């Protein structure tokens, strides 16, 4: 149940000592990966967020003006050229501030939601790394919304909603709520980490969301909705995340012209709906125990023969459905169809089709499943279009299932 | 027709002093970036590639190993943990034999050819930086492929092949080819670079392409092949690279079994169709003008009221194109219809839809050009059907 064992047998993804905590993707996860980023995408265009990129590394100037430096130094790389220092980002809002502060903002561009897969480095102690779920660098689905203070409630309120409605589409039934306060180290007057974590507070109450407070694990700069997820010893793994932030945007001279035609700051929203892409899939790989619905399967369907007599229609069953969008391989080897379902089993494909004689003879498929389940000859063109709606539909459940 | 200012005017990236050489991408510059990707990968499907993704950083034992620590040293990125050197990659090959190393290969999985939208870091001196052609931060459309030495015919012809095709696309006139030969510093005996250096320039004839001899341009591990693309300057860019590697390999531990049951050591074949994402950028833009492709364009279609009347109208047919698959924004603001129209002409916009009340009583809608052409009225249908035909087809030229 453990997903460093599931991701070694279905060919995920490794690691090694020469990249501690550093994930090498092979095909198969790497799959899995781009599969999430075409769901939050989506996700992306429905909400109306914009998609950025930010740089690798920024000079350390710059992560010294946002407390960054003095309230993170130990977990940041650095590296340096020509007599500057410059630090791999941990973070990526200080990028979309710069982002931001290219070209005079008025009130009507709020909110303004931008969005980046952002790769992130942090020095995490190597006693504390595991797996897929704390890693050294990961990616995360990130995003700033820039906005006016009464549009704080409605972005909040958004973010909460994103959240559900991702979460919805892998069926998880544990989604435990923190709202996390104010750390020891922090910036910010009190008056405005009273007023962040009210807000915060106030708005999960309106969706009636229940939760508890977790003391003292708010950002340096702000407090957090924490969204955990649970991995198979139900130990608590921070994914989703919400924060609320009053300090960064004055610290990196953020403005915008209001209504008043006044010079004013905006408050910034950050937020991640998976948290990163590792330890989301290394939740789903736990949490699916392997079985990743048809969608997410970096082998959507094997077909196989019996003996080399319906090689041939194997073949070209394989090009019809890679040409209908499958992710479908052929196995043509000389081995009983026992073991070769036994084999692809293992490996967690949701679809075996075997093809005897009187299914060539026919146009037809023997469907099985890595369930254990015959599903009975059917027609091709009615397989593909169950597995296009199954995919389509990014449904958690097989055909009859 | 510089691409720093075409990309400021049309908001695609921005750079600043705090990162030299690492590029902000805005919304509309990664659109395109991500279009690009969409196509490579439409491509590398065809030709059954793997994709994968390294580690931006690997122990610098590892490019001790790989000949990288002499030979491309003051070039790289350092950094440290826990009494540890690392290096940020400058390149994907070792991550991509760390890969391949993972389990048992034998013959048969060979020509495994292995891809990725790999991104380097090089510390390329501050003087040298121009734009998105010259970065210290990039994205490479890399590939390893390896295969036994019978198959380098084939392989380095269906690189070449890709090449043409991808270029293609985007109608390429001018394309210099060279072939870069054996640097100062290398590693690999002199037989292996002259079988290498034949290797490439048989290819190139048998390929029916014209070459020049680049000598001491080669990479440190093999002999390139360089595809050069000219900017508005006419100045040389190299963008897609094929290169024969004989040495790295060996080095890394690289083997399969063969047909004899024997362990052996792949051939590598290294190359980049596009190059890197950002200078492939810089030529497009300089090329087009900022006048990108229907295909590649950050917004396809903007759609306008006149008055507060069509307001609804124009919402309803937004939602419609963009279920169509269509990059479409509506235009609703508090302006007269000849300053919306002259500032998505500006911004390149392919195609201005404007809605007055006979549109919208008749279910039509005026169609013009970033050109400046008239299109008239047409049926709603009838212009997502063309401009679907468009994108898919990945056209040069509009209506
Ligand atoms: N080392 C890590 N490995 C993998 N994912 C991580 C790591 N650190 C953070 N993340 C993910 O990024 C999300 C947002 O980053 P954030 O800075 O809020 O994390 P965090 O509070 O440091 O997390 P944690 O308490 O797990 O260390 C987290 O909710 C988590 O999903
Ligand atoms: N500093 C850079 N900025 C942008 N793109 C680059 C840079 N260096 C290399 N590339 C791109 O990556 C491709 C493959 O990398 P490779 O190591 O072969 O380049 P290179 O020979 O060092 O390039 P150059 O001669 O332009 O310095 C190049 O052909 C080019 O398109
Ligand atoms: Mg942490
Ligand atoms: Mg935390
Ligand atoms: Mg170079
Ligand atoms: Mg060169
Ligand atoms: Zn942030
Ligand atoms: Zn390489």
């Amino acid at each position: 149940r453990d997903h460093r064992k599931i991701g070694k047998q279905l060919d995920l993804y490794h690691m090694q000592e020469e990249a501690p905590g550093m994930v090498f993707w092979h095909n198969d996860g790497w799959t899995i990966f781009r599969e999430l980023e075409v769901f939050v995408r989506s996700k992306l265009k429905e909400y109306q967020y914009q998609e950025v990129k930010g740089p690798f590394m920024m000079d350390r100037v710059l992560w010294e003006k946002t407390g960054h430096w003095d309230n993170y130094k130990d977990a940041m790389f650095t590296t340096s050229s020509e007599n500057r220092e410059y630090c791999i980002k941990p973070m990526n809002c200080p990028g979309h501030v710069q982002i931001f502060n290219q070209g005079l903002k008025s009130y009507r561009d709020l909110p303004l939601r931008m969005a980046e897969f952002g790769s992130c480095h942090r020095n995490e102690p190597s006693g504390s790394l595991h797996g897929l779920m704390r890693v050294r660098g990961f990616t995360q689905d990130d995003a700033h919304i820039f906005c006016t203070e009464e549009q704080i409630r409605d972005e909040v309120n958004g973010c909460i909603r994103l959240v559900y409605d991702m979460y919805s589409t892998f069926g998880f039934e544990k989604i435990v709520v923190k709202l996390s306060t104010r750390p020891e180290k922090r910036i910010g007057s009190d008056e405005m980490w009273d007023r962040a974590e009210a807000d915060l507070a106030v708005a999960l109450e309106e969706n009636n969301i229940p939760f508890e407070y977790q003391l003292g694990e708010g950002a340096f700069f702000g407090p957090k909705i924490e969204f955990t997820l649970y991995d198979c010893l139900d130990r608590a793994w921070q994914c989703g995340t919400v924060q609320l932030d009053f300090s960064l945007p004055s610290r990196l001279s953020a403005s915008y012209v209001g209504e008043d035609n006044e010079r004013k700051v905006p408050v910034m929203i950050h937020r991640a709906i998976l948290g990163s892409m590792e330890r989301f899939i290394g939740i789903l790989t736990e949490e699916f125990a392997g079985f990743f619905p048809t969608w997410l399967a970096p082998v959507q369907v094997v077909i196989m023969n019996i003996t080399d007599s319906q090689s041939e229609y194997v073949n070209e069953l394989t090009q019809k459905l890679s040409n209908a969008g499958i992710r479908v391989k052929a196995d043509l080897r000389n081995e009983k169809i026992g073991f070769k379902i036994r084999e692809h089993t293992l490996r967690r494909v949701p679809y075996m089709l075997v093809c005897g004689d009187k299914e060539v003879e026919s146009g037809k498929v023997a469907v099985r499943t890595r369930r254990g389940k015959d599903l009975g000859s059917m027609d091709v063109n009615e397989v593909i279009e169950k597995l296009q709606q199954e995919i389509r539909s990014r449904s958690l459940k097989q055909l009859e299932e």
